């Protein structure tokens, strides 16, 4: 393994999990890639993918309006709080869940999927027998060390995003829309995006649960080359620790250098 990852995590006082795959050559880079970390808001992109697979755009399903109540609003609901009166279409909830990380939007997608259990069943349907979602927003962010609830691994998370964005799990309109939402993410500018060459196209989904956790998963296209899928998950030993965005960016640049 490349010694940069051990130095990165030791200096940052964090446990660092990395998995990246060049989908053209199949070369990989892995550090703690099979260890569990919180999945947290990285579930939101997968939940959109699950709904897109269960209800293709051509059915009209994404045009229906969900009339969620004000009582269902949880902490950090930047879009959904502004639309309680009118409701939001499923497509708008997906946009909010991915690009703004809206927590009520995430719960609304979970409801349509049959809750955390139905979402986890979708992960199994991708061949992911490791990741699991157990709770709703915002309890799923507790990130207690050792607790397997609401966890993934760098390798499993990368595989799932690869299958939905690069691979052929979804139909073509659904794959394109999921890709567009990830590329339009607004929450990731200091994480994986900050470690990549400026010219690469990037779509990503972040999360920042407790225990100083900084998570990001991305698909990136170097100019005219096959995409690279990158998962970088980090967490710390103290509940109230500070997430380290620059750790995610630095691990990403290390991946670029190795691949």
């Amino acid at each position: 393994a490349d010694p940069r990852f051990a130095a990165l995590e030791t200096t940052a006082g964090a446990r660092l999990g990395v998995f990246a795959v060049n989908t053209g050559s199949e070369r990989t880079v892995a550090h703690r890639a099979d260890e569990r970390f919180p999945m947290a808001s990285t579930f939101k992109g997968l939940a959109c993918g699950a709904l897109l697979r269960e209800h293709p755009l051509s059915t009209g399903y994404f045009d229906q309006v969900i009339h969620y109540s004000a009582e269902e609003l949880v902490d950090y609901s930047p879009v959904t709080e502004t639309r309680v009166e009118s409701g939001m279409t499923v497509a708008e909830l997906c946009h909010a869940a991915i690009t703004a990380s809206d927590n009520t939007a995430g719960n609304q997608l979970l409801k349509l999927l049959g809750g955390p259990q139905g979402f986890t069943a979708f992960l199994r349907s991708l061949g992911d027998d490791t990741s699991r979602l157990d709770r709703w927003e915002t309890e799923l962010n507790t990130a207690i060390p050792g607790d397997e609830r609401d966890t993934t691994t760098p390798a499993a998370l990368a595989a799932d995003y690869r299958a939905l964005v690069v691979g052929d799990v979804l139909g073509e309109p659904e794959r394109a829309q999921l890709t567009a939402w990830l590329v339009a993410n607004t929450t990731g500018d200091t994480r994986i995006r900050a470690g990549l060459p400026e010219d690469w196209t990037v779509g990503d989904k972040t999360g920042s649960p407790a225990y100083g956790s900084a998570l990001d998963v991305a698909v990136t296209w170097p100019s005219g080359r096959a995409p690279i899928v990158i998962a970088v998950l980090s967490t710390k030993s103290e509940q109230d620790a500070e997430p380290d965005n620059r750790l995610v960016a630095d691990a990403t640049r290390t991946v670029v250098d190795v691949l």
